[PDB]
């Protein structure tokens, strides 16, 4: 009764801070993943503008 | 002259080799973001069990 319900508070926790710890990391690699994106169209836009140059002899 | 688009095409190249980088950068990191999403989905219907086992 008493230790039940202790019993499942405890591992529920547990639970509970396996997912924070989840979205810690998903917050990390989602900023990761906008920092890529975004950095790969700059690159691409300068990809375009050196086929640009080089067309201009 | 000649020399000029060797040295643009070398930054050129540059540029595509790392576009090709953070293309497999993105797929790595979507692969993760994948893989922790659906191991939230578990811990969560996890958690679902035990606050209707504790509701008993």
């Amino acid at each position: 009764p008493e230790f039940t319900k202790n019993a499942l508070n405890v591992v529920k926790n547990d639970l509970i801070a396996k997912v924070d710890q989840l979205s810690g990391e998903q917050e990390v690699l989602r900023g990761e993943l906008e920092a890529a994106k975004q950095a790969k169209v700059k690159l691409e836009n300068r990809i375009k503008e050196l086929e640009e140059e080089l067309k201009r002899v």
